[PDB]
């Protein structure tokens, strides 16, 4: 249904497995607790998913070196490249609720970070975009996809102590990732 | 003084410049607004430091794959390489809250990116000790640095909006420093 979507049926193992998904979710203070408001933010964020979409990607389009990773050589964004991107984005905010975090999940983390990085960027859409991410806002934007999310939390009816506990589980959720994505990013051996 | 503590003195000028701190201010939707936050972040935190510290070295501390980074190459915990490094981040919570964020300011970025790296790490205090602290953590450390300031925010009696408006620039300054520390762990241009 969603094309250049290949979670559960990637081409390589991810290089950490269940044991570094254990260390990394203590650094990040993941819990039992999180994995059951992850997915209740789902719930609340499921049917919202075009609004979430149009501001975050509002955001994206708001300053030019960042609409820049979407753009064609001219300097125009690649329209077909962002309605592609747009549907699988919609999909990681499900999943990000409702998979469990096991190695086809970490399998497909690995995918992810080699898509916004130079090793697989504009493969998957067969575009002709620029080619690497600079590693230096994927992790500043851990702070806007948080930003984005907190006011669809609380849209919901949910109790601030709710929505707080979801927004807090999204952060962690969030941060984890970027940090799994950072991989193909970074020298081999200091990761 | 503070053993180790070089601000503004630093030997090398950072691979960033104002401009690159400009973008990436923006990535992290860092504004004039979040300024006067993060100043008043720093006149609530500064009398509460040393519980501050301790709450963080406590979450570090209780953790052996994070207490890890501070053992000595027979695994016991360097407690010397723990008591130097305590007062440099002692600085660093006036120094996010209370500087200027120009070029000085970024070349102590760059510094501390380079001492949680193998380029510097165990070179400052001149201890023995693990080579490289792994970089996936770093970007993990982003969640329980702001979960830590959090509570002590609120402390001085500010209204929950203003608490939020300083949790928040935490999280943006957090975000924005650990993307530049990320400078040497990062595949030279991908940065
Ligand atoms: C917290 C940080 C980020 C999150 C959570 C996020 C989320 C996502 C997701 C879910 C996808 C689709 C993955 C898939 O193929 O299934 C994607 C791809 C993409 N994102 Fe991001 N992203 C982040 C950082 C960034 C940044 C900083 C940019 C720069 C504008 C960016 C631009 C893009 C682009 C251009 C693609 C397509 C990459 C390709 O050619 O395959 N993303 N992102
Ligand atoms: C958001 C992430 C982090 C922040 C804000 C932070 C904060 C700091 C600060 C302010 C310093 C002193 C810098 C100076 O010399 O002036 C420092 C050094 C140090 N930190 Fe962190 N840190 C982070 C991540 C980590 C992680 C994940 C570890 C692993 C336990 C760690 C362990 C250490 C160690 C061992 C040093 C001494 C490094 C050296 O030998 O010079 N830090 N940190
Ligand atoms: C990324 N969107
Ligand atoms: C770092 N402490």
């Amino acid at each position: 249904k969603i094309p250049g979507y290949t979670y559960g049926e990637t081409e390589n193992r991810a290089p950490f497995n269940l044991e570094d998904l254990k260390l990394l979710k203590e650094a990040v203070m993941f819990t039992a607790e999180d994995e059951e408001y992850i997915q209740k933010a789902g719930e609340v964020l499921e049917d919202q998913v075009e609004e979430i979409l149009d501001t975050w990607y509002g955001f994206v389009g708001s300053h030019p070196h960042l609409l820049y990773y979407f753009t064609s050589p001219d300097g125009t964004p690649n329209e077909k490249y962002l309605a592609a991107v747009r549907k699988r984005y919609s999909r990681w905010i499900l999943d990000t609720s409702n998979r469990s975090y096991d190695q086809a999940w970490l399998d497909y983390q690995y995918e992810i970070g080699l898509r916004h990085h130079r090793t697989k960027k504009n493969q998957t859409d067969n575009v002709e975009s620029v080619p690497n991410i600079g590693y230096r806002y994927l992790v500043a934007f851990i702070y806007p996809i948080t930003a984005t999310m907190k006011p669809f939390l609380a849209r919901k009816g949910h109790t601030p102590e709710e929505v707080e506990k979801m927004y807090q589980a999204w952060f962690k959720a969030t941060t984890l990732q970027v940090a799994l994505w950072s991989y193909p990013y970074v020298k081999y051996g200091d990761f």
